[PDB]
């Protein structure tokens, strides 16, 4: 079958996409990534094919998605966040983009779309030909729980006062298309997610489940990894963070170090610099693919992030989380901690002496590691990427 | 599993493993790619794990193994095709290739090993360890024929009159790392084949036979692959060959072009300044997806190379066939030829007109595309790669305790 995937130009979502790109190439599916110009090299270099859609987006350069506490969500401040996000989605897939790949779509008649779930071009493109869509999570469904709520909260009003940002947004994208509105568009056919069921979003539609491959982008084993290590390692991907956030990035480094284990950090050019002499168990690194180290790692202190934790699952690899708050990350921060096999330590609260401290205690508590295994064993179960395959091509025979 | 996968450098050898590696990536193995230092970016354009071992290739930079004519197959002759290639293949998996790859075999002991055919670091690395180690065919197993016909013969010489060019070479390799010739060193554990069985040369030993998922490599597809087609089109993947035969290269193309359909014609930079003014129906490209353009084209005129003629067998398509002589390529384009899939001109019966009535004929006569079409589908029926994984999760289980 022809699947039609696609993502706005961004490497962090086009790897989530990645794997399963793979599974249905292996599969003998032909398989499309529709992405904006600066993005189709990332395509290329994960070994897939590219389809230019669009003009150069560069994204790099009180209203929240990731509000749960329940008296702030009241309609007026979903159907905000609905507004405020809209623009936000429209300008990553937007009009030029939406109509390139709707016409893409059109000449190759793809069986199946599969498109990430920030990328709104995608159901466009598939109302268009009629083919069914899957909306394809990239961490939790923020998105799907916001909106199950304010569908319900707009059921109960006069008729007249249920305004729907997102119901006016996505019939303005279709009807150049001939495209009507449907909630189809706000949430796919289906919709595929990535995160395990047990730090999920309850949710009004089941998802797909899936046992989530996390792809880390190109990698290259180096030398120094070729060791059985002498002891522990710990992985800290903490660059951004600390770079942001008296206290000196080598007080930072100091007091991570000051552990009875190896530690292996990314950091800048920048910032290896302001960090001076580095302790004798830090070793700094641009970047080391984290499937090829976590197997020798106790710890991995990180932001919180889809890719990173979906590697410590896989490994089974017990985290100190100092959550971004960008998506979904405080949220599965408290999951993972509730689980035991992680401990947390919000921003405001962030101290070299601190980080240095949870860290001793992933090392030397071996109920984290226990935890951090069984939460492995369960990811273990979900369903392969092959099963999910067989899933999508139902998808797509059902029509 | 852990499935450490082995190629020497070179980007076809690589592309041959890549859909496999891949497979058993999305069925949940952890698969590395363990090549000399020059192909780890070739590695990661594939988004697979590169393992860099021993030092940089930089292979671009009487005795044959496609030799099939049975008086020319002496016990005499195989055994120095046996003794050159033995040569050749040290240099493309030398001793510090092999001592990096049985390092690593060592450190992080796969449950598989899965070695191109042509690098024997791989069996090695595989031994040292007790893996089970599965031979990667990229075209015909020439090397298990000759090796076939060779232990037959040498069966019935003189006791003393057995030399083993083979044996030899593989217990030198070996010695370093504990590791002792067996047979299973010179054709793995077992083989798995690329080539549909159909075409393939008998053998004295399974193989394991699989859809081929031919890759391509980096892809990005063009505006004008991405319109609809006006007319038939003709794919020409001949660049090669052609820049290096009075009669003009310009000639070759201007006849090539007589015929009805357009021509996407892949040529290089120096190939298209040598031909001059393209005819109106060619374009000339440095190069284009197969897969992307194959569903539109009505023939193929390439060189007969593995990839190539996958793609074609994957897409239906009839071919006319230039064989080159690197491999196999003559070989299995008089199979085609048989099932009446293809038309053939060896280099030497070569001229514009040939090449031309020939690729008038493919499109003209519908019983190519019939017998491509039959092809195809004799190919859409073999193992798919979800099942050669599991194939292959078997020897990895059967081979163990
Ligand atoms: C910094 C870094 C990231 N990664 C991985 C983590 C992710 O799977 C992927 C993309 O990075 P990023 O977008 O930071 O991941 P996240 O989803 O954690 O925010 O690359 C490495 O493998 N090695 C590294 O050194
Ligand atoms: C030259 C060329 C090759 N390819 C494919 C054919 C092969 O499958 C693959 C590897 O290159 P190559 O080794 O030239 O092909 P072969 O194995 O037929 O000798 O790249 C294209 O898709 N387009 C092109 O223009
Ligand atoms: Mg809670």
């Amino acid at each position: 079958m022809r699947v039609l995937m696609t993502v706005f130009a961004n490497r962090s979502h086009l790897y989530n996409m990645v794997p399963l790109a793979w599974a249905l190439t292996t599969a003998g599916h032909e398989v499309h990534i529709a992405s904006h110009p600066d993005n189709v090299q990332a395509i290329s270099d994960s070994g897939l094919t590219a389809v230019p859609v669009g003009n150069d987006l560069n994204i790099m350069a009180a209203l929240t998605l990731n509000e749960t506490r329940p008296e702030k969500l009241t309609w007026q401040y979903i159907h905000d966040v609905f507004a405020q996000y809209s623009q936000i989605y429209e300008y990553m897939a937007d009009s030029t983009m939406t109509a390139d790949l709707v016409a893409h779509a059109r000449q190759w008649q793809p069986d199946l779309v599969i498109w990430d779930a920030l990328t709104y071009a995608g159901p466009i493109a598939a109302e268009a030909v009629g083919a069914p869509h899957v909306r394809m999570l990239f961490g939790l469904d923020q998105w799907g729980r916001m909106r199950d709520h304010f569908n319900r909260l707009t059921g109960e009003r006069a008729a007249d006062d249920r305004h729907d940002p997102l119901a006016d947004w996505l019939a303005t994208k279709g009807e150049p298309h001939g495209v009507a509105f449907t909630e189809s568009l706000v949430t796919g056919t289906t919709t595929l997610a990535v995160a395990p069921p047990w730090m999920s979003f309850p949710s009004e539609q089941p998802a797909l489940s899936m046992r989530h491959l996390p792809f880390n982008g190109p990698a290259v084993l180096p030398d120094w990894l070729r060791e059985a290590p002498s002891r522990p390692r710990v992985c800290l991907t903490l660059g951004l963070t600390l770079r942001e956030l008296n206290v000196t990035l080598a007080d930072f480094v100091n007091a991570v170090a000051d552990i009875d284990a190896d530690v292996v950090a990314t950091f800048s050019a920048e910032q290896v610099a302001e960090i001076g002499d580095l302790p004798d168990n830090v070793r700094a690194v641009d970047f080391v693919p984290l499937h090829a180290l976590l197997p020798s790692c106790a710890a991995i202190v990180h932001h919180g992030g889809g890719g990173t934790r979906t590697n410590a699952i896989r490994y089974g690899v017990p985290q100190l989380i100092v959550p971004n708050w960008l998506w979904d990350e405080g949220y599965v921060a408290e999951r993972f901690a509730e689980r035991g096999a992680a401990l947390v330590t919000e921003v405001p609260d962030l101290t070299p002496d601190r980080l240095r401290d949870q860290l001793r205690r992933l090392i030397a508590e071996p109920s984290f590691k226990a935890a951090a295994e069984q939460i492995q064993k369960e990811y273990d179960a979900l369903p392969s990427l092959t099963e999910t395959v067989g899933e999508l091509v139902r998808v797509a025979e059902r029509g």
